[PDB]
């Protein structure tokens, strides 16, 4: 099964998911000097005040915080997006050390981790139909650097001991994802893909320029999770990131002059 190890990691994925070598794969390096300000991008609207979180799950690759997406609540609109995209889950990618962990890079810089808030285009009715469409998904990506603690992350940190191994879940109601955002919504955007199998080319990426700061202790607790299930040999859940992929025939646009 796919994973991040030497024998099943990103360099192997193409054998079962040939789109891994496709024309709009993610992540990419964001060259900040070649990214061009796009005056046509509409204002971005992150509207999370009515979000309904439900559960946190260790899926053997990362942990997902899942949201009720049965009606318009937490939604992402504007920017490059045509229509309304509903929040379904967020998760992170992170490293074994603070010097790596992000999927996107900024002028080749790797951050300690990267948060992905995943949304699907409501015109397609359900996530499964959305991932059959070129404009089915929008992922809001946020870099994490290590410094001061992020208060809005601590509830996540503090529940991880209850979902240590693959297949474990816990109730995670009444969590406010607004506490994970930076101050500024300046962003870069480009068309890409899921960064894990099945690597589907359905995503409008919106990557915020301003990182959030998290404490060393917060990210260290991410690294205590396990890729394996209960009773199996312990494999620490670290380095669950895909490296940057070829930009090919794409341009990265900036929301800011
Ligand atoms: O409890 C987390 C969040 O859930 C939302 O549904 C509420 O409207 C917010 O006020 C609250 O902060
Ligand atoms: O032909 C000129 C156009 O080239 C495109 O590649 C750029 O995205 C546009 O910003 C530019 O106006
Ligand atoms: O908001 C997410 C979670 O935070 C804390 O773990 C609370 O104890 C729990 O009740 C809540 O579900
Ligand atoms: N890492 S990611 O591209 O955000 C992603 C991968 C797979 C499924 C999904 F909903 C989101
Ligand atoms: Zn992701």
């Amino acid at each position: 099964h796919w994973g991040y190890g030497k024998h099943n990691g990103p360099e192997h994925w193409h054998k079962d998911f040939p789109i891994a070598k496709g024309e709009r794969q993610s992540p990419v390096d964001i060259d900040t000097h070649t990214a061009k300000y796009d005056p046509s991008l509409k204002p971005l609207s992150v509207s999370y005040d009515q979000a309904t979180s439900l559960r946190i799950l260790n899926n053997g690759h990362a942990f997902n915080v899942e949201f009720d997406d049965s009606q318009d609540k937490a939604v992402l609109k504007g920017g490059p997006l045509d229509g309304t995209y509903r929040l379904i889950q967020f998760h992170f990618h992170w490293g074994s050390l603070d010097g790596q962990g992000s999927e996107h890079t900024v002028d080749k810089k790797k951050y300690a981790a990267e948060l992905h808030l995943v949304h699907w285009n409501t015109k397609y009715g359900d996530f499964g139909k959305a991932v059959q469409q070129p404009d089915g998904l929008a992922v809001l990506g946020i870099f994490l650097k290590v410094g001061s603690a992020k208060p809005g992350l601590q509830k996540v940190v503090d529940v991880l001991d209850s979902i240590k191994t693959k297949g474990k879940s816990a109730d995670f109601t009444n969590f406010d994802p607004r506490g994970l955002l930076p101050e500024s919504l300046d962003y870069w955007t480009y068309p890409g893909s899921l960064t894990t199998p099945p690597l589907l080319e359905c995503v409008t990426w919106i990557v915020l320029k301003e990182p959030i700061s998290v404490s060393s202790e917060q990210v260290l607790k991410f690294r205590k999770l396990n890729f394996n299930g209960e009773g199996e040999p312990e494999e620490l859940m670290v380095d669950n990131w895909r490296p940057a992929q070829p930009l090919k025939n794409r341009q990265i646009k900036a929301s800011f002059k």
